[PDB]
């Protein structure tokens, strides 16, 4: 009974974070406020979230694996690869651009300058390792490059589209974002140079 | 000679007691001028790291427009250019850091002036040219939007060896982005290519 009784603690607070979160903004929300809306005291809320942006990793972790049975579902439903990928950045970027003001001080905790709170954004966000199963068809396919593995590349791109997200979402949030995604895909999946146009 | 003599200063004072430790206090004291004196040079400390990073660019940017004069390829010039930049990242590592971080600052204001001092971007860019004129890389993209995505890509690998992970090979990492930037993870294999 008690650790079901610890999982609904830690949802309830998790819950009274968001809200203030939402209604409020996320530096403004202090932890006596949450302790207080989900009613525990403050040192409980740091046993359960030793910091503020702990919370938002969990939205994160959450987001990111709610995309990973979309495109699992995609790729057995048969659509192509690519298409998948198309559609993943496709829906980061609406989702991303929903969830500005709760994602911006996430994605910073992935540039904190402590390495084991960095690690911890890193563990609770592998989008990196998501791409790379869509990659993987594509190099069973004989398409994909084998030089480099499948979790680097995966890796890299990923690392593209944190840049361009939390710049959008810091400094220019008026410009499209789902255009600045879909020419990191482009890019990094075609290359600069020019490629074959098939026959007609 | 103010400006310089204050630059000096501080990049004395970085090299023998640390970037974060060293103080605007500290700095005015050891150039000489009023702490009012070394705000009008620089704002803030890390505007020392941007002029500092501004000169290091100003080197490579020299290097590079002389190989590609005296007839050295494109590809090799780019080789050539995160070799540099890995070997002097490594190098100077502790200094670099707070001088990434700046490029990130949340203030819009400080972002923009620490993106304009470091255009790496531009640079990779004019390397790009002679290849956009040779007609072998694509036009829905400006040289310039490629060039800034390379560039990002040396960001990212720099923050990260820098900050967290400096076992990597830097070098490598390096060769890593501009191999897929420049041909894509998707192979290049036709029978019949161009050229
Ligand atoms: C909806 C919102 C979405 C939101 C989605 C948000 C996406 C954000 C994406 C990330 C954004 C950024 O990180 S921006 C960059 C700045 N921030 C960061 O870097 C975050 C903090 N970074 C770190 O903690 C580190 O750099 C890591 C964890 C990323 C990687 O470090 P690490 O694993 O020690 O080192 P790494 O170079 O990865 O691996 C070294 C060797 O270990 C090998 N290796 C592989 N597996 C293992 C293993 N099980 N046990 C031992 N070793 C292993 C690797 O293959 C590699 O071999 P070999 O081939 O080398 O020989
Ligand atoms: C020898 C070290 C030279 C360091 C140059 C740093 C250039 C940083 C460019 C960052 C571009 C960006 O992603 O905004």
């Amino acid at each position: 009974v008690r650790e079901y009784q610890k999982k609904r603690r830690r949802e309830r607070i998790f819950r009274a974070a968001m809200e203030l979160f939402r209604n409020r903004g996320f530096q403004e929300t202090t932890a006596t406020e949450i302790a207080k809306a989900a009613h525990v005291s403050r040192g409980t809320f740091f046993n359960y979230y030793p910091y503020k942006e702990a919370v938002l990793l969990d939205y994160g972790s959450q987001l990111l694996a709610g995309l990973r049975e979309e495109v699992r579902r995609l790729l057995a439903q048969g659509r192509e690869p690519v298409e998948v990928l198309r559609h993943l950045f496709r829906v980061l970027a609406e989702g991303t651009a929903r969830e500005k003001d709760l994602l911006l001080p996430m994605f910073y905790e992935l540039l904190n300058p402590d390495p084991v709170r960095a690690r911890a954004a890193f563990e609770a966000l592998p989008l990196g390792d998501l791409i790379a199963e869509i990659l993987k068809p594509l190099r069973e396919q004989g398409v994909l490059r084998q030089d480099f593995s499948l979790e680097r590349m995966g890796r890299t791109l990923a690392d593209l589209y944190f840049l361009s997200a939390l710049r959008w979402a810091a400094y220019t949030p008026g410009r499209d974002l789902a255009e600045e995604l879909e020419k990191n895909l482009r890019l990094l999946l075609e290359g600069m140079l020019v490629r074959e146009a098939p026959a007609p």
